């Protein structure tokens, strides 16, 4: 989230006050068993702290499960353009345009990717 994060950790029991260490304790409950709420605090997190691995990584997930949602969408293909990797960003949105083709900015995304010519 952008400035109501902070405020919205606040409220969550499970928010234990730093920032890689609530991510890493997230990852781990995670590990054993999946909770949307937990995984998408997880992956706002991750944004917040320019953590794009784990916001692939909590991210990618979702998607091959599920439509994600425009924001889900907009998150996992900023975090491959922000960190370098936009070739396996395009790659990942191929395919993902496969299963779910019914999501529109999918397309969007994936048509500005290519109008990178030269």
């Amino acid at each position: 989230e952008d400035r109501t994060l902070l405020a919205d950790l606040a409220r969550l029991g499970e928010w234990t006050g730093n920032g890689p260490r609530a991510l890493g304790f997230w990852k781990q409950l995670l590990a054993g068993a999946d909770d949307p709420a937990l995984r998408e605090h997880a992956w706002r997190l991750s944004l917040q702290m320019f953590d794009f691995d784990s916001a692939i990584e909590l991210l990618a997930p979702i998607g091959a499960q599920r439509q994600m949602t425009d924001e889900e969408l907009d998150a996992l293909v900023y975090s491959h353009e922000t960190r370098g990797t936009p070739e396996e960003g395009e790659a990942w949105l191929r395919g993902y345009v496969q299963r779910y083709p019914k999501q529109r900015l999918a397309w969007q995304r994936l048509q500005q990717i290519l109008e990178h010519t030269q």
